[PDB]
């Protein structure tokens, strides 16, 4: 699909069993998703933007399905106010940025 | 063009008339640049990102050329890591998410 930016681009997404709402961001790196109890090994990890640094779990290869398109990869866990998903996934699903 | 996302997606900007780089960033929306001297009547702001909120200098109906494309719109002048251009200036070059 062609996503218009004149709203958040929000989508939903499917990671550890559960159905989320998660903004498709060509200005993160790397996946970001609010506090929740993922299962495995993580490692900690400092991520920073406007305002600072928050501190993040890092999971590697967990699977998310983004509209319906499976990627596995680096999912950051952590008190973000938004779920991201970064450019390490949607790389996965085939997302370009068009002008 | 059409901007794949293994890389982060910076473009040569416009503003003010220096030129700059700045990253497309569909996850903001609103347009940060870093410390600068612009011309124009501002304003005092509060934006907030990841890591919390900062004061920015608020620029309303400035132009800034995005790769060849031309906006004029608001821009926030502050402590932000990295200049992004958001979802305000990204809209009026007709930029759009595509997988
Ligand atoms: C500043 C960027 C280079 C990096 N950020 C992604 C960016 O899209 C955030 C993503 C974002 C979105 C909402 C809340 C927090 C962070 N947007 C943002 O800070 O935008 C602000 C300017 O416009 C406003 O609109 C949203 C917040 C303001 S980030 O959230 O800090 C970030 C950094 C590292 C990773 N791996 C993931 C995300």
């Amino acid at each position: 699909p062609q996503i218009t930016l004149w709203k958040r681009p929000l989508v939903t997404i499917k990671i550890g069993g559960q159905l989320k709402e998660a903004l498709l961001d060509t200005g993160a790196d790397d996946t970001v998703l609010e506090e929740m109890n993922l299962p495995g090994r993580w490692k900690p990890k400092m991520i920073g933007g406007i305002g600072g640094f928050i501190k993040v779990r890092q999971y590697d290869q967990i699977l998310i399905e983004i509209c319906g398109h499976k990627a596995i990869g680096t999912v950051l866990v952590g008190p973000t106010p938004v779920n991201i998903i970064g450019r390490n996934l949607m790389t996965q699903i085939g997302c370009t940025l068009n002008f």
